[PDB]
């Protein structure tokens, strides 16, 4: 309900006080390296609260969703919202990295912290200090766990595979020459699942099950099988109801084709154009003019889009329905209706 | 000897070809994610095998010291160059960062990679992708063995370190007002320490150590007692044989002023310094120009530093030996020793 929901979200935004204290408390006063995490609780407070959290939250959904009564405990349900600020901290080092290498200007509605003066080129150096951040809470929260090292490996791996997609899209979609002989179907999705699909959905829930014991590599890539596929559908959405969509929105709100973005919709109109407008979507498709861009939106529109959408979504929560019932053997069913409620609800 | 010294070195050197087939041989050809690794291959190669070395080689002849007859077999002798290759692997990443938050040119002799045409600012997504590999070798050759969560832990946390000195660093010399006022003796040692010593000279022992089972608090603090120091010694002397030593070097051969470099020499000009020559090196310390850079050195040498550095390294190597002597009771003596005789010999 909402009144729970609610209720859920308010018990982990207020614990990121909680966290700053861990990750600082102590370093603050000590008189060698005092000043460094003392200027360290600015980049914590700065990057890493800001979204509606709901990849963090889906830690804690999970966990309470899979426990038993025997492990619903204060010392237990902390650990479940400090793993939570753990994904939510994986996201803040991305995410100040990412800004960087696109000399980005605005994120979460303020100035990226790099392009903040005095800051600059050292938000590199703090892009891997809030990743330290991610291991150290880790570290105070579940050592003396017996999951531990479970959690320790899955973090590093996730931590590779989105470095990995993250370099696929740095060389796919350049500048340069900007490239419309890229923008495939399948290096489209290969960008989605690593750069996104895993540390969004899997790692979330990942880390629920390795806390309630289920560490079976046959489970867990069933849970690879249906996260890895609404991280896909969400993307496409929130590629979609980029230009295709306003009424009541949020996000990465705005509209972006000046960055030569390899999204959804290009993919799906080079698939099915004439050599003319070929040529014109590699010719208007790329820059910051509100001639080009429009004329993009206009071509989109005249190709088909709209209808592209419609059937994929339309066979997308089908898909899912029958990737639940053929993959929710072992694992609460319900874990992913609930995460897909959040999800499966386009604009148009 | 040099017979046995040099055989270790080569056994080392020979392994990196092996070190890269671990890291990429199956991402190669991987339809999704081929190229992305098909280009790690390449930052790996390009900037990983390097320096003399010496740091990896200390693990090798630290666990060589440290084993029983019984715990020297191949399977486990390739785990010690294994390892070697993390901590290379932890100083390829750092540099590569670090090169690019100070726009430098030539590393190792060569064009450093973000400098590279193409390359540039993804530079920043490759740092972060050598970092990852650190933990991947880790996991191939140790994730079986009673020590790793140790190491891993190790790795982690001198990564966090390394970072905590970095970024005390890019604050305590900023060019704006370059400042002198900041230069000061705990503020160097303080760099030195978490910027330096940490992850060159206990981390590699720290990891010979785990893996012949010694994981008592208390003695590898006593690790920290003078590695830590040598640590210090390591520093000044390749901050002092820069302007006054040049008969026979190697390393960051060359000098630089040029950039504003908290060095031990400027703290110990601004040390014993008068109003005039406080002024004068505050006005021709730290620029690219043969006039005020020739005369920063003059002022050092109108000082005295040839004498400062004598004094302070014929102290040096005694407290050395009076912190040996008092922390290697249980740890054999001899791997200091073959460290120091790396190390205690300077020019002029």
């Amino acid at each position: 309900s909402p009144v729970v929901v609610e209720r859920e979200r308010e018990e982990f935004v207020g614990f990121f006080p909680q966290i700053v204290r861990d990750l600082t408390e102590d370093g603050i006063g000590h008189p060698e390296v005092g000043d460094a995490v003392a200027r360290l609780k600015e980049v914590l407070q700065y990057n890493a609260p800001g979204g509606k959290c709901n990849r963090g939250l889906t830690v804690v959904a999970a966990y309470r969703e899979l426990s038993g009564p025997g492990q619903k405990d204060a010392e237990s349900l902390r650990c479940a919202l400090a793993v939570g600020w753990c994904i939510e901290l994986f996201q803040a080092f991305f995410l100040v990295a990412d800004d960087i290498m696109d000399q980005s200007l605005t994120r979460r509605g303020q100035l990226c912290w790099y392009k903040k003066e005095g800051v600059g080129l050292d938000a590199i150096n703090d892009s891997f200090l809030l990743e330290s951040s991610v291991y150290r809470v880790l570290k105070k929260y579940c050592r003396q766990r017996p999951y531990y090292v479970h959690l320790l490996e899955l973090f590093l791996q996730t931590a590779y595979q989105t470095e990995l997609g993250q370099m696929l899209d740095l060389i796919t979609a350049p500048v340069s020459k900007v490239d419309l002989s890229h923008f495939s179907e399948e290096r489209y999705k290969a960008i989605v699942k690593y750069k996104t699909a895993f540390y969004s959905f899997y790692l979330p829930v990942a880390a629920a099950m390795y806390m309630v014991g289920i560490d079976s590599k046959e489970e867990h890539e069933n849970a690879k099988a249906i996260l890895l596929e609404m991280g896909e559908y969400f993307q496409i959405q929130d590629d979609y109801l980029d230009c295709f969509g306003d009424p009541a929105l949020t996000g990465k709100v705005g509209t972006d084709i000046q960055d030569n973005k390899c999204s959804w919709l290009v993919v799906q109109c080079l698939q099915r154009v004439t050599p003319e407008q070929r040529q014109l979507l590699e010719d208007n498709y790329g820059r910051k003019e509100p001639e080009k861009v429009a004329k993009v939106k206009e071509l989109y529109e005249a190709v088909g889009m709209r209808a592209a959408f419609q059937q994929y979504e339309e066979s997308s929560y089908r898909r899912l329905q029958e990737l639940i019932e053929k993959h929710s053997n072992r694992l609460p069913k319900e874990i992913f209706l609930g995460l897909a409620q959040k999800i499966y609800k386009r604009q148009k």
